[PDB]
């Protein structure tokens, strides 16, 4: 007699859920995640924002963290991502019943973030977190205005058919940054060619690379920091090494024309 | 340093997980979970209805007994569900992909069952599963019939919000057989007294022993088995031991009285 398979839980490198201090990048926004997974506060006089919270777990931290910069719940006004999977949406809902923030999202993104990542195309339900809904609905290159802080949608599909880089202008030594927040162009043990449940993945991809290669791009940030070769845990070295927008693209798209050699190969 | 916890996966005892043949408890209604959950599957000639699915991954061991029951995916019609929690609502998201099924639940169940039993009054998220939409939402006392088999609603709130024991009348040997399939009245580590999510908790309780207790009920089935002292290994001596509905709700009630003393006293 065997019985059905325990359930698994979603575990990840413990690097991904290390605790890390604000990290400042530009005048108005800071790293507030931990060491491998990207939280981006955005501070204005009017209200913050943040893009994407990384894990369930991490609740508790991204709020000890706003905190330590001055944001309390009732100041944090919006909350945006990249994409809804569990490591970049995970303490959304949560996020959502401990503080003001409301979440503004595209379709796609909306309904996989509503079913907490479950019937994922790739992962079936694998890697599934706490549901929640969005309150704004967002199209391409649509912008949102904070505090005035501009935040301008541009979609990428193909790591989810929700995925989005959004990209805003900051500002250091008084000159503009332009940061663009690109979303992962990974596809990790996805099926790419003939996928009945994604049959165009492959032309959203190349479109994909191309979108990312031409953002405003000053400073390039992405969910896993080690895909733009960020290292939080550097300091005053952390964004060194980073990417171009360019870079950033070509690495991915070589990487992903690897991947379809190898499936036709296996 | 030392990261955040790991997510944990919700792990049961391996008899929840054990499967099962078909076991007939009367003309038209078979238990087709496993040894310690109970899933109940009820037969007309107008489509087939599931009381309860068990834990999320018990789905395709479900569609296999359904289909060994000359059940297909299209024929099963209605899914009804005791209480929303993963140990019995699991897999109904998936059972809803794979088949022609609409979910009818009460609105207290709905609303936990779409957000995948996350933000639970006692659990908070340590017991999630796949969010599911409600199709239709029944009222206290309400019926629903298929293929000419009416099942009633009897809320019982209070293991949660939305619990209800479903009554038809089934048939054996020519004779009408009343079926109550009666809610969990367990409050397993709950606070009881003074709760602020649940502030009427107790005179729930109480309500619900009383309902219980006056149920129409031949035949007692619980989502627990062994609550009814059920023993689904136990074959043509399986349902044996039984308790009626009368003695059920007074064990619960002994329990529950104690678990108020003992909170008292902790
Ligand atoms: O390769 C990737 O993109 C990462 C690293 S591990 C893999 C599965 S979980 C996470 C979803 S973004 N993903
Ligand atoms: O005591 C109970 O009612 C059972 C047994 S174990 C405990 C937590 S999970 C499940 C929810 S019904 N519950
Ligand atoms: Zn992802
Ligand atoms: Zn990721
Ligand atoms: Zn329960
Ligand atoms: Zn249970």
């Amino acid at each position: 007699e065997v019985p059905l398979p325990q359930l698994r839980a979603y575990t990840v490198d413990a690097s991904w859920l290390q605790p890390m201090a604000p990290l400042q990048i530009a005048d108005h926004t800071w790293q507030i995640g931990t060491e491998d997974l990207t939280a981006l506060l955005v501070q204005t006089p009017d209200g913050a924002v943040l893009l994407d919270g990384g894990m369930p777990q991490m609740a508790s931290h991204l709020l000890d963290n706003m905190k330590a910069r001055g944001v309390t719940p009732r100041d944090l006004r919006l909350i945006l991502l990249s994409h809804a999977h569990a490591d970049h949406a995970g303490p959304v809902a949560e996020l959502k019943r401990r503080t003001g923030a409301k979440v503004a999202a595209n379709a796609e993104s909306a309904v996989l973030l509503a079913r907490g990542g479950s019937d994922d195309l790739h992962f079936g339900d694998g890697i599934t977190y706490p549901p929640a809904n969005a309150d704004r609905i967002v199209m391409d290159g649509e912008v949102i205005t904070v505090g005035g802080i501009v935040f301008t949608a541009h979609f990428m599909a193909g790591h989810t058919p929700g995925s989005t880089a959004w990209t805003w202008t900051d500002t250091r030594n008084g000159k503009p940054v332009r940061i663009a927040y690109a979303d992962s162009l990974s596809a990790p043990g996805y099926q790419l060619q003939g996928n009945p449940r994604y049959p165009h993945l492959i032309e959203d991809y190349r479109r994909s690379f191309a979108t990312v290669r031409a953002l405003p791009c000053d400073v390039l940030l992405t969910p896993h920091p080690g895909a733009s070769n960020w290292d939080y845990a550097a300091g005053a070295r952390a964004g060194a090494k980073a990417l171009t927008c360019k870079a950033y693209a070509d690495a991915a798209e070589q990487k992903f024309d690897g991947q379809l050699a190898k499936e036709t190969a296996g």
